[PDB]
């Protein structure tokens, strides 16, 4: 492969219901699209950034600035491309592990579709389906909360998730534990939302059978999930804290994990995720595969890896519908709360140019 | 794919210069070759055991047999295949990883061609070369020794690993460093000559800077490795006991080890082999290349493992000539102390049938 | 001794009820049987080895291949032969310790019957009978166990084992312990079943009272058990991850087990079997006979052996009837919950002609 | 068998040369010798007990009395016995280790040479001579003792071990060092003749190369000898504290010890000592034969003992003429730095009548 150059593309898509959490409600998403562009074909990256720097340090035009200058230039400049070589291309800026991700996925992408591989068959995929869960956002509510559980309960969906916030806590779970009865396979997300000094309300859950907790304290705070895990029943699962495979490793040491939440880009591509995927496996660490609210695109290369061997738990792999009205690509439909693993060339989907234009808000064109 | 059958081989290639190990003298290797058929096209495996099970448990007629009657056959009765899903079909039988690396080796090499990709593409290759030692065996005399010694440094050849044994360890080694200065790469390997009770005789080659000693102790022995470790200064690294991901991060966890050996028959398979690599690589721990005095099948294989991102220390990839006259395949050729990583689909090499033929001893079908 | 050579036997019992373990069911009984000539006289040895690779890496055409070839001609080799000697004679070869346990069984025999000397004097017993428990299948339903386990309680048997597996656990115990009540001998194996993963639901047992929970996790998952140990009530009994006196030591020094099964072939020996006992002893840990199926060969030296004082829980030495209508011996029959220990010489028993050679279906010499 | 009768004889023999510990000057040994009396055969013993109270609790005439009254009448009353047998006969009584010890070694030597066993045949030997070494007492001279020690080393004894006080430290070792050189088998003995307090002074002993430091601290002190020794370049051999295998265990688990120190009678028997052997080596812990100024009779057994595999050390086995001028049995010669290994069924030696009843001070029969 030779880059000949990409296509930043900023995207604006309506939530069909806004999506509450620890940091803030989201109505709308904007995205961030990449047009890899090689001589052979072309190859599509998504960016996890979100707007504003929430979730994590990274932001949208904070991802275009640096993919723009930094990343994009770096790898155009170089003589031959493969997505595994992007790292060590890309190794001299440090961080911005989701633009990166970005851009090592579309590059990929194309490099797969080239051999006509598919991003499961590359990943590792033994599967060919895979169990779905959901997330479910803060509510205003109580019957509120509890209609939307029985209502993507209903749908098929295998376990449900809870954003959970200081003030959202127990009540909720005591509320769909009691209603859905204690089957049903629950877990909650505090987004960082709390602080070891938090502990006894969070101990408070550990009476609800819960699977795991997410990111209970802050992104840094490693050893303190490792105390917290000390001090509640409720298994700690991270996601923020995890940012590489040495991060995944240096928790797992520690005692500060007992289940890990892969999202791809925060880990700085599907590549690394692959890896964090094997080094937890070693260490009889369950993974399981996170969600962004992305399109059909990343979507579709999340369920290629949920397809991996230790992902043994349901991912935040929704179908399109849980977010999206329409989904630039073919949408994801749920089949008895499993999705299908794409396979076709790379992802295993395209966006649907009528729809991408849609939605598109801005281009560019990032060529030597 | 579908597994169609494999072709079982009974290899027999002459050394050009008789081996001595640990465990014995060798002068003639006898290897287990593998071609797997498929709608695709064919691929190729080669086994590490030898004629006896000295290394390991596993030996040559043992594989085959447990190839033909139980692994190949399970394969055979699948409906899909691929390289990745050949592990969890070949799971509910204990052990055999050098027999199931092999023909894992010659699925996905037929695999890699038909997407007419690269096992070092596969894998994950950042370099394009790779600079490879010298296995030094056990001389009967010192000066004989040294000669050799001399000649490979010569050829080119980065690094220099010697075979020890009681009654050849300290003086052979400081005899080297004498003559050849202190300048150069040495190492040892005991393959699990020595006990924890020799650590005083061990702790004798402390002084001439050695970059490791390889399997000082019984492949079960970690904790004793891990105690032989905290009584001398030259560092650990194992072999013989790797025999997974999950080895390896329980070892480095134990601080049994520091540098890791990667062998991928004896780890099961490349597949395996890189998930090491990516377990090793996520707690600091260097790895290097072993070799199992492979044809070019598996050379071309170790070559492109070799040439992934943390193999920061030559491996034992010397050229075909090291050990063979007459290779089967295209000869691997040292350039500036370094060897080439080949380019072509799957190995990016094949048998010269006239070649192979003439060392083949036994061939046989397995299809359904 | 002088070893004059060996006659190889193949034999094929039927069961008296298919026999179903969570690496599948068992109808029928291959083994394999050593019969050593010494100018003196005959010894007997039995091998647990199975028809394939399910409990471990061995297999009977494995160990027969093994023993032919490389095991019984080093000891015909050799000038003087002593059980004791057969290890370090063996040595050479790696693992194979199922084979290498009957050849030594084989071999001890002799030596004994020859010192006249039984085999339960040489290990060191201190009792005349000992208490046995049984080891209780999957069933195909509920109902079908608790007839079964009622059976053998009638029958007069001490302690009950239950054979469980993802999907035959929780419930299959609830029964009995429901049923049968809460002073009956309960302990489960889950034959490497499950997963660190799946702590919980095996946590899910931790109410029942179980005595132990035997190897929950892979046969080289020793840390997993120790972490296992710290997330489960249940304590943990180890049977496939012990194949030396060392790796008790180990698995004890980990923390990863409370309670050993002992296998002697599993181990390698009689000998290195009652290694592993002093070994547990001498940790304060409890051992117990472990069963592999056996014909009254092997069962008569088994009983010998879990007469050894720190054999302080009811083996899996159940009578002959338990799973052979008709014994090639004279049967071991439950007097109370116990057996006998033999009184001859060796291992007391021998074989009824008439009845060996009625369900032997191969035979080789093995001479010089 | 059945036990018919003990006779105790009381011994006096006259040391070829006084030796001083740390504990006192010797100038006559003063043993207890046991005559087991069977309907079979009779068997031998031999308790190290010495005439007061100074290397243990334990002293002769303490020792006759709980025989006598205790011990002996335990085991006639017995139906049954066996060697095995007498611990769980004696275990009732706290304590006389020693005591037991001999009493045990004459049942034993009885029960096998009943059998037409050797010691070392029930033992498990696989070499048929030992290494061995020499004990150096406390000279009143540095000239003096170079001079012994020379002495000794021109004999052929492989291996010398030095008494030490302090006042007797550095310098005799100093001396012996500078004098005999570097690559002598040196090791020392305190007798417990120091403290943690004397760190410093037993530090200066680092340089010299000992192979260890038996006992520098109380028998009592275990977590003391681990503090000990991680201020001490010197590995730490334990005796004195080796009191059982559980203690071996432990002091190991402890850290407490490297190399241990077999003592038989120390122990409680031979039985034992193989059981500490046994747990030593699961450990790597190395082991070798310890001496405790015995007959041909205590020797011999030894001798056996030392020809375990775990004894990579050459024990204080010197020849009988090392201490006595005229043994009671056959003597015991160095050849070539080794003693073989006794043949004959039970001890293989036994005393002549003539020159025991020469020695013997005291007799006394004790049946029903
Ligand atoms: C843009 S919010 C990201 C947090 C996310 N929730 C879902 C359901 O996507 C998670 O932690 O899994
Ligand atoms: C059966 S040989 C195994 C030892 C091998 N060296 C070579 C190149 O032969 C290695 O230890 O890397
Ligand atoms: C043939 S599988 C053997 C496993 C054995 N059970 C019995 C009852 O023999 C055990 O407890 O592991
Ligand atoms: C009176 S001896 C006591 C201590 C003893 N020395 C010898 C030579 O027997 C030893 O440490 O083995
Ligand atoms: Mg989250
Ligand atoms: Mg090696
Ligand atoms: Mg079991
Ligand atoms: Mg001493």
């Amino acid at each position: 492969m030779k880059l000949s150059g990409v296509e930043l593309r900023r995207v604006q898509m309506p939530l069909v219901a806004p999506f509450r959490t620890s940091f803030g409600t989201q109505s709308v998403r904007e995205l961030l699209l990449l047009r890899a562009v090689t001589p052979a074909g072309e190859g599509w990256g998504e960016c996890v950034t979100m707007a504003g720097p929430l979730y994590s340090s990274e932001y949208n035009d904070g991802a275009e600035h640096v993919l723009r200058h930094y990343l994009i230039p770096a790898l155009l400049a170089a003589e031959d491309i493969t997505a595994a070589k992007v790292t060590p291309l890309l190794a001299k800026f440090k961080g911005h592990r989701m633009a990166k991700g970005a851009l090592e996925m579309a590059v990929l992408d194309a490099e797969l579709r080239a051999h006509e591989r598919s991003f499961a068959a590359e990943l590792g995929s033994v599967r060919d389906s895979v169990p779905c869960g959901v997330s479910v956002g803060i509510m205003d509510t109580i019957p509120q909360l509890l209609d939307v559980v029985g209502g993507y309960l209903d749908e098929g969906y295998v376990r449900i998730k809870l954003k959970i916030e200081p003030g959202w806590d127990v009540e909720p779970v005591r509320a769909v534990r009691e209603r859905f009865g204690d089957d049903v396979l629950l877990q909650v997300d505090a987004n960082t939302a709390y602080t070891l000094g938090d502990a006894p309300q969070l101990a408070r859950l550990d009476p609800f059978g819960l699977l795991l907790i997410e990111q209970p304290l802050e992104e840094e705070d490693v050893l303190g999930h490792a105390e917290l895990a000390r001090r509640i029943q409720t298994p700690i699962c991270l996601d923020e804290s995890i940012v590489s495979a040495r991060a995944a490793a240096d928790a797992i040491k520690l005692g500060a994990v007992q289940i890990v939440n892969i999202k791809p880009g925060r880990v700085g591509g599907y590549l690394e995720a692959r890896r964090v995927h094997d080094v937890c496996a070693a260490h009889g660490i369950p993974v399981w595969c996170g969600g962004m609210i992305e399109t059909g695109l990343g979507r579709a290369a999340n369920v290629a890896l949920a397809s991996l061997p230790n992902f043994t738990l349901p991912g935040d792999t929704s179908a399109s519908d849980r977010f999206y009205k329409t989904d630039i690509t073919e949408p994801f439909v749920l089949s008895g709360g499993h999705l299908p693993v794409p396979t076709g060339p790379g992802l295993g989907v395209a966006p649907i140019p009528e729809l991408l234009d849609e939605v598109t808000t801005a281009k560019v064109w990032i060529g030597s």
